[PDB]
């Protein structure tokens, strides 16, 4: 398992155009396209993202692509912030896992105002964290999804995703 598999778990793959759990024009796996309400738009997106006048779809591979670009994006972003960094630094392969899928989801703006999750994580305060993540609209919103990456941050395990 890793953070590819696991991400590839929590998001799906649609190979034409969908929308995520916020009614947002999404493609692949769960490349955002636009926050806009229109088609139009997320297609026009869509093509300058992607190279190619689509009509809406992707292959396989496009697809991947972008996940590629966007997991990388992920990574990168958390290691420019601030907030971010030491704690990311500060913890284990598996639990670092769990942050990247969480700013993927997110954004490192929004995981970057979990501020005291943040501080517990960095304090090896995994119990409390759980709690304390588990206060909040995202897992209002998604409970499975986050429970399952709740579980991860807080055993360092993948149990949550065999
Ligand atoms: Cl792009
Ligand atoms: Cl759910
Ligand atoms: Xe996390
Ligand atoms: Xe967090």
């Amino acid at each position: 398992m890793n953070i590819f598999e696991m991400l590839r778990i929590d998001e799906g793959l649609r190979l034409k155009i969908y929308k995520d759990t916020e009614g947002y024009y999404t493609i692949g796996i769960g490349h955002l396209l636009t926050k806009s309400p229109s088609l139009n738009a997320a297609k026009s997106e869509l093509d300058k993202a992607i190279g190619r006048n689509t009509n809406g779809v992707i292959t396989k591979d496009e697809a991947e692509k972008l996940f590629n670009q966007d997991v990388d994006a992920a990574v990168r972003g958390i290691l420019r912030n601030a907030k971010l960094k030491p704690v990311y630094d500060s913890l284990d392969a598996v639990r670092r896992a769990a942050l990247i899928n969480m700013v993927f989801q997110m954004g490192e703006t929004g995981v970057a105002g979990f501020t005291n999750s943040l501080r517990m994580l960095q304090q090896k305060r995994w119990d409390e964290a759980a709690v304390n993540l588990a206060k909040s609209r995202w897992y209002n919103q998604t409970p499975n999804r986050a429970k399952r990456v709740i579980t991860t941050a807080r055993t360092g395990t993948w149990d949550a995703y065999k």
